């Protein structure tokens, strides 16, 4: 079944939001690259001031985050990451012009840490031809990570159909765990009807969207039940 | 966002509570579909009795299903026909359904089409099939052959197997809606369809149907909340 993910992006208030929607949230995703130089230490000391899985995630600037890191300094806090033991999920990124074995090598070392592992590609621009969009989710499946995620911008309803037919090909082939996302309002019903296509997790908010089409997990919630 | 319209499929019989449950949501109804199939022996005056039954908040859509297509009608292809065209005499109805399949004569049928259209009502050809979802291309086609006797929509409601049935009734409405200058309506049954009849209007569809009470239809929910799922898309 599809799995409800909040998005939050702190620095207690936000504690008493979180425990109110406890039973529309199966996943909380605390981003971190909203913080200037952040450590493996901080992290471990805002996870241990909070019934849902744990995922944490480093978006960089270049890929709609807020995070300032070389390819070297994020890659080892992506390792790092791995240390805390509240965490179950970490979300690492994926881009062609990456290095390869490296990466391959750090995944290894995160589920080597039984680390639930999240390749994940964003693309607020715009919407890749339907086959590109399969062969995105291929070269991320390359891994073999737990889950494999793809978030597009679309233009047009077509844009949508291709989002979702590709993550529907796919739930139906491999042996991994699939996330697509069509962004904005336009592309609401991949996040509300995720599980109708073989989607595993679906992204929501706790208050305002932290994405392009993200509705409170509360809705979301309501929505997931429904399908 | 989007404009689609919420239909209230109903299926009373000849003679309260009914009345008041469509009061009661009123602010969910843009048409009420009142279909008269499950009426043995139905006759026009009958269903003029029934509408004059029937407020100003919406439109009035007169729905005889045969039972070849899913529905309880089981009146000749002749006296279906001709039950179609006397609907015209009703002054109440604003949109009539009309049924289509291969097997249909073409000039027979644009008569009745123009006859009704005539009359100023807006005509909807629809085609079912719950036993499956045809190919992509099939369906398009089947949407290319109704549009062709110009009616106001053309409607078209398979049964997925699948996930890309489902996909592919999606696309087939949404591609016809960037072309054709008809209305679309795409239905895939079921719940494994439900996608199609919330967010209908995020792929072109002008009308989605719902019920009052108990579903009148596989996949079907109350018009209060398709109308909120038609809010939220």
């Amino acid at each position: 079944h599809v799995e409800v993910v909040a998005t939050i992006t702190p620095q207690e208030t936000l504690i008493q939001k979180i425990n109110h929607r406890i039973d529309a949230i199966d996943v909380l995703e605390l981003r971190i690259d909203q913080f200037e130089n952040v450590t493996v230490d901080q992290v471990a000391e805002m996870i241990t001031k909070l019934s849902f899985k744990l995922l944490v995630t480093y978006r960089t600037k270049l890929q709609g985050g807020y995070g300032q890191f070389t390819n070297d300094s994020y890659l080892n806090l992506i390792s790092d990451l791995a240390n805390i033991n509240g965490i179950d999920m970490i979300d690492i990124e994926w881009q062609a012009d990456i290095d390869i074995e490296k990466h391959q090598r750090i995944i290894t070392h995160l589920q080597q840490y039984n680390k639930e592992v999240i390749i994940s590609h964003h693309n607020f621009e715009s919407t890749p031809p339907l086959d590109e969009l399969q062969f995105i989710f291929f070269k991320m499946q390359k891994f073999n990570p737990e889950y494999v995620k793809l978030a597009v911008m679309p233009h047009n309803k077509n844009d949508v159909l291709n989002l979702l037919q590709a993550m529907s090909t796919f739930s139906d082939t491999m042996d991994c765990k699939v996330v697509g996302i069509s962004m904005s309002k336009l592309g609401l019903i991949s996040r509300t009807a995720q599980g109708v296509f073989g989607g595993a997790l679906t992204y929501g908010c706790i208050g305002e969207p932290q994405a392009p089409g993200q509705i409170d997990v509360t809705d979301l919630k309501a929505q997931v039940t429904l399908y």
